[PDB]
């Protein structure tokens, strides 16, 4: 999907600015979809809505993971100097991939551990 997949970009301050500018164009839509599905679940508890809620949650997680991986591979060495506070905060927020840095087996074990503790 073009929306969930970032395009080619440049590893410079101007490239970072274009990265942040393009970040809205997909993040707005993805977050609106996910949070709207969650709101529909929380207002109409019917058994249909939970499937949409979980599908949108997975979609948002994958979008964030892909964008964060691209931002990492493009700006990790140059994550210090930007001469722009707002773009620095944006890049720091996107770069933090979190639990996606684990391999497949370890990521599955981690998600299973969280779910099992909750249960
Ligand atoms: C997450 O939880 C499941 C379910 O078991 C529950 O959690 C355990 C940690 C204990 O507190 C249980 O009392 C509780 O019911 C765990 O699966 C359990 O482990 C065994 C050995 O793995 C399961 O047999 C197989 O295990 C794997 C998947 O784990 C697959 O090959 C099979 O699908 C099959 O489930 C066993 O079925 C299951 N026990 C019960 C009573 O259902 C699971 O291991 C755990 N995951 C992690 C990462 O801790
Ligand atoms: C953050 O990203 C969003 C998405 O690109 C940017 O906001 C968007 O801004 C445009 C106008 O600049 C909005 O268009 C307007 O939308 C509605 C359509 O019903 C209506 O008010 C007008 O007819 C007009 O077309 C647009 O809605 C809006 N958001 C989205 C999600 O499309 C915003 O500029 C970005 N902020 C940054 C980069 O700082
Ligand atoms: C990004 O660059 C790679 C370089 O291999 C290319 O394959 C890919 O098509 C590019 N993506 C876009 C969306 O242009």
């Amino acid at each position: 999907d073009p929306g969930l997949q970032p395009g080619n970009f440049s590893a410079d301050e101007a490239g970072a600015q274009l990265f942040a500018q393009s970040y809205n164009s997909s993040a707005e839509q993805v977050l609106f979809q996910s949070v709207a599905a969650s709101w529909a679940h929380d207002t109409n508890i019917t058994a249909e809505n939970a499937r949409r809620q979980e599908e949108a949650a997975l979609l948002s997680q994958e979008f964030a993971e892909a964008w964060g991986q691209k931002a990492k591979e493009l700006y990790e060495p140059i994550w210090q100097n930007f001469t722009d506070p707002q773009l620095r905060r944006i890049i720091g927020a996107v770069r933090t991939l979190g639990s996606a840095n684990l391999p497949l087996a370890k990521r599955q074990q981690y998600n299973a551990l969280l779910s099992n503790m909750s249960r």
